[PDB]
């Protein structure tokens, strides 16, 4: 598949890239979503962070990581002494994939297929080309697999500094737990997992 490639313009300007993502039809996810959600921040960023996809909040705000997972993430960044205004924050897939359940308090996100990730990956390539980050934080399974391969296991490479040639700039790559995984479950387990997120964020910051 060609995917998003036909829709990515020959430019490194983020505002231009964001606009053209708004017209992307490189998989079927544009149809039900409200709008594309491009990355936030600037091309001076040293650290890029990539999540899975916009959720419910993000689909309507037009910005990444503005819901509960994003508030958790801010708490982690803060403890790692990282200013979020200095990052470029984005997602592997740029349109919200979702459903609704009866009695639901919100739209429930559905995991992008590997095919959708590969379809949308040209946007990530363009973002990386535009920003030239020194390090990329891969937030959770989908984002990590997008760069590291569909077989990659986030849980097994926590806190490791990774590199593949496959990527623009040969930044270091640090794969970590998705902040939404820390929202729920037993208290000791959340707190432990949170401490590891802070650690992995510091690994990325010290590259
Ligand atoms: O931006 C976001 C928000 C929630 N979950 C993600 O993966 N990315
Ligand atoms: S999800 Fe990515 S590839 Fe699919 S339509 Fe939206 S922007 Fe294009």
């Amino acid at each position: 598949m060609a995917g998003a490639q036909d829709f990515v313009p020959h430019t490194a300007d983020l505002a231009e890239l964001a606009a053209a993502a708004g017209e992307c039809r490189g998989c079927g996810l544009y149809r039900d979503a409200t709008q594309a959600v491009f990355g936030a921040g600037g091309r001076s960023a040293r650290i890029m962070m990539i999540g899975e996809q916009p959720g419910d909040k993000e689909d309507l705000a037009g910005l990444p990581f503005v819901g509960p997972a994003g508030r958790l993430l801010d708490r982690a960044l803060e403890a790692a002494d990282i200013d979020r205004d200095a990052l470029y924050v984005t997602n592997a897939v740029k349109h919200f994939k979702f459903t609704r359940a009866a009695g639901g308090k919100r739209r429930i996100h559905k995991t992008p297929s590997r095919t959708e990730v590969v379809a949308c990956r040209p946007w990530l390539i363009a973002e990386m080309t535009s920003v030239e980050p020194d390090v990329v934080v891969l937030l959770g399974a989908t984002a990590a697999k997008a760069l590291l391969g569909n077989d990659f296991r986030v849980t097994q490479h926590r806190g490791e500094v990774l590199h593949v040639d496959d990527v623009p700039g040969d930044p270091a790559l640090v794969a970590t737990v998705h902040p939404s995984s820390l929202l729920r479950g037993p208290k000791e387990e959340r707190e432990s997992a949170f401490a590891g997120l802070v650690d992995d964020l510091r690994v990325a910051a010290d590259v």
